């Protein structure tokens, strides 16, 4: 469970040519909402796995993802003209299709073959249920299908999405969602029956079961009746977490914790009902805030302004390191265990720590980190095999391996959740929970 | 035409002791307007070729250029008292003349010889037609006269000047003014006869002729009548560009692209009539803006506020990297090929690229860069000889070599512009264009 | 007197494991006002000698000083809950006493021994006359008593305190207070009898006498009557300066110039009467400003806002590098030798120089720096012995060695101030000056 500086480096470094950056590049990356690029409209800057890029939707409705720098003499592609089914650099007129193929160089002789030989760096994009996905691996023609992540396979009326930039490395943010025991402590109310059933037993015991695409982490608690309440969080490779539903207005939430660069993470959150249209009231509260506080989702109107040249320029929060997440001491005294003004914010402020990259060689884990330690083991084993022998993880070529659900089961004391919950943990089209969360 | 990382380094690095910084130091540097330092008034911070300095005009009207740091115990010289024909550090009273010679140390015994031995680093300044020039080379007593650049030799009523800081390395900005084919593309209007004659032929062919002080770059276009329209841009060592005049209210513009440091450039722009007082209307539009947009010059009231301790503290634009040059997508859609709100801004946003120093080893040149490639050849050859054998460029000791003009000639198809334009490309006191631009 | 780059490095570097950082760690560090942490109230971030920490006062009134980072999984301790005589990280509930001992880990089994073995990095704090002191040395059980610095031993009604962050390395700020000749120059009025008696003789001669805890620096001036006026500034190890009193409303001022990190200094200033309650008018002017200008103390309401996560978040001035200390040229012309709007500000702007760490290998000292040079000699000798042989300075284990006062004596021409001022330079409980300042 104890990590060297070297192990820490293998996990946090995601830039081009790095171990973890190479392994991340074997998977499709969910990187933007469909709505963010309008056909023939403004391009949108992103940065993914350390690389600065520009997405645009052409007039025929197709999205390309290209270098942010023009390959001619280096002008910014975000200032290009998106029209006639291409993005054209305004400096000398080089025009690129969504594929990256250059289509015109107006300043060059018309006989010139330079144009047909020219490509801007570009990555294939797929689009599903309002989400754009990119494949950044070296062999696009050998890319598998999108992963069978249920949240992105249900009709859109069943799902609610948000995204935000968090100012820390991806893995310490991901860990925060495989950490069942934190929630009652960090997110609880001062003083006072209980508020969640997790509040009933503050020290779950842990059991973890590896499968082809990650690990199931069962947090086993005692119930005031001497049954077991098992919350099973799911990790799916390389950067997915699934959160076990609560009692009221039960839904399946989770994130892809997409590394923007070594210091920043795109926190793509989803909340879905597996079988019914999503709760209308919940949807609105995600978007507008709840009792004046952020939910687990980022609300729609609480982002700062950034220029178009910044990556994810519309996803930087008004709650950030530079203002200590608008921490409110008085509310910590009077009402909330933590004075951060919302659910995701409480998570972000803790997990982002006092520097953007956690040094795990300095940490001191307890039993509450059992699941965290086990998930790291999966990552490290995978990345090391990739470095040692060039072997890819099974899950990088197996879309059907992602058909998982987190579950919150009530079972006899000492029960085997892996058997009792076998069916409920299986994702299926339009199948309901199969139990009472 | 293909540059190594190493060649790129030789060109972009301008700090003390570097190859290009050594070669730049062989030439007089135009570095401030006369009006910027009033006799006995406030000193003004500058940084040139990587060095932080303070200019001041003493009570007798003479300008000195000295270290920004007091040589005693390091106090900032910009806070010194400019009076009694010296600048005096307020910490312990050391007073320096424009030459750098220390004149008084009030806290020292009056017998002490330390004072007469003490000099602050200082560089010789010359003043001509409202422009201050500095010589930063190691052997001031062997400095040639100022270069015979016509723009700075005409009476002031014939010339209009602006300066601005651009947040990129000097050479990529200079290149933008030896790049005839860019202009119709970057600076054109959406949709629609034509607007400039350059718009008639979007792919000039290129011919370049080296001379003692740089290179003449002839962009040859076709005319709708089967004559040739040749625009000859001029590069003069080490950092001058001359722009061929347009048809209406023809004038000769250009820049010295003065390296402030490796990441910043002082863009000193001049526009002159060679024989008549400058167009009054043009002058005002440079100063005030044109249809609410910047011209090629920076307007007088569109700079941000900076503290006196910053170099060129009054020349940082309100249009800058941090706000994406106030890019306006709607105007790009409706009216302008590029949505940057002015001529210089369109140039700056493209040429400054996505990082302050362009890596030319990553670029992909075409025929439109013929002149750019040829100018780099001149620079690289010069800097390499200087490194290899210590040989100075001819033009570093030949003021009369700078007597050039850019020209825009109409000539028979296939004509020899070098002969037909021989006289028009020669600068002479009060001589008119000698043709119709 | 001439320092190598290497000597400069030995003096300016104060982080963990460095020479000067090791030697500083042998002494108690005055680091906060008592009033800054209320019992059971908000914790307060500090950084000392390169280390980021959190101070808190528990419900029983005791102060702890702990790592700013939770030793579990790295959450910020400044967001912890200060209650029930501990500070508890909100992420997983780890609770720490003022000693650093962990008291609870709610998420762990109740049998678990991890808790009793766990400590957060913590340092012992002592409290005296409204000042909190920390011991950061490796052997706390062998720490001497607090130093017998009189300013912190008188009843509080005799003393006035301020603190501010200055954006430069500690030693160049400390030097400014062992530099008698600066004051009449930097702090004087334009044109015009005199204003201080230091203004009568602008070039004192210097004599220095080392003692166990530092050096006495006598600046000897001529009086308009042919007597001697000796101002004796005191340096006490490692970072104390004592300022000789003036004529009117004489008081003893000084600072501990506490290194926050290599680039920042906590300027803890004290002004006391040795025998009477402090002048009420003086006290108010320190707090409110004097004729609209800062005194030597920072006024109470001229700090910028910083988030709770910044060290010394309430001590960053509105007069700072980023705004050139609100320098006012017009006032420099009309009224003040230096246009900085106050006494400490004039000091700060000069001594902070043009970069945060002065490179002494580039300086050019004169006789006015005699005391500065001698104080450096004491520091360098001490730090070198510590590195060479592991020997600690005498003064690091001798509280009674700090019982010193600066003095401003009137004595016969050529007198021996060390004998004439022997008694006046001795600090004693409630003893008056023993002369007329
Ligand atoms: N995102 C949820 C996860 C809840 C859980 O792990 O049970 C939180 O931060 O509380
Ligand atoms: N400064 C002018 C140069 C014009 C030319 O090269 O012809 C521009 O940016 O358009
Ligand atoms: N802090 C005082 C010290 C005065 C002295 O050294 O005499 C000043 O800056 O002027
Ligand atoms: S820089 Fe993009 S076309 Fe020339
Ligand atoms: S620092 Fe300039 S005179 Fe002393
Ligand atoms: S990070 Fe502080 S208790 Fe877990
Ligand atoms: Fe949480
Ligand atoms: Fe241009
Ligand atoms: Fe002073």
């Amino acid at each position: 469970h104890m990590l060297s500086r070297e192990d820490n480096e293998l996990l946090v470094r995601v830039g081009p040519g790095t171990a973890m950056g190479t392994m991340m590049r074997l998977y499709w990356i969910p990187f933007l909402k469909s709505s963010e690029v309008t056909a023939g409209g403004q391009p949108y800057r992103v940065r993914l796995l350390g690389e600065d890029l520009v997405a645009f939707r052409d007039n025929s409705g197709n999205v390309g993802l290209v270098d942010h720098t023009c390959p001619h003499r280096g002008a910014p592609m975000v200032f290009g003209r998106n029209e006639n089914d291409g993005l054209r650099c305004v400096y000398h007129g080089w025009k690129f299709k969504v594929s990256g193929q250059c289509e015109e160089m107006p300043c060059e002789p018309a006989d010139s073959p330079m144009c047909k030989r020219m490509k801007i760096k570009a990555y294939p994009v797929k689009e599903r249920n309002g989400i754009l996905w990119a494949y950044m691996g070296p062999d696009a023609e050998n890319a598998p299908e999108l992963p069978d992540v249920e949240w992105n396979m249900v009709p859109e009326e069943q799902v609610a999405i948000s995204m935000r930039v968090q100012e820390c490395n991806w893995l310490q943010a991901l860990e925060g969602e495989l950490d069942s025991a934190h929630a009652a402590i960090l997110h609880g109310r001062v003083g006072e029956i209980n508020q969640w059933r997790q509040a009933q037993d503050l020290s779950p015991t842990f059991e973890c079961v590896q499968h082809d695409a990650g690990i199931s982490i069962g947090a086993r608690r005692k119930t005031p009746d001497g049954e077991n309440y098992v919350r099973v969080n799911q990790f799916l490779m390389p950067f997915w977490t699934l959160v076990p539903p609560q009692s009221q207005f039960p839904e399946l939430s989770g994130h892809a914790w997409v590394p923007i660069d070594d210091e920043h993470t795109l926190c793509l959150m989803f909340s879905y009902h597996p079988a019914k249209p999503f709760y209308e009231r919940t949807r609105k509260l995600f978007k507008e805030g709840h009792n004046g506080r952020e939910t687990g989702h980022h609300s729609d109107n609480a982002f700062e302004k950034r220029p178009v040249t910044e990556p994810y320029h519309t996803y930087w929060s008004k709650f950030n390191r530079g203002n200590a997440y608008q921490f409110d001491y008085q509310s910590q005294v009077e009402k909330y265990n933590s004075g951060m003004p919302g659910l995701w914010i409480q998570d972000a402020a803790c997990q982002s720590g006092t520097t953007p990259i956690l040094d795990r060689s300095k940490e001191h884990l307890g039993t509450s980190d059992t699941g965290v330690a086990r998930m790291r083991r999966v990552l490290l084993e995978a990345v090391k095999k990739l470095v040692a022998t060039g072997e890819h993880p099974v899950s990088s070529n197996a879309p059907a391996a992602f058909r998982w659900r987190a579950v919150s089961l009530t079972i006899p004391l000492g029960g085997d959740w892996t058997k009792l919950g076998e069916e409920a943990m299986r994702a299926e089209p339009g199948k309901d929970f199969g139990y009472t969360p």
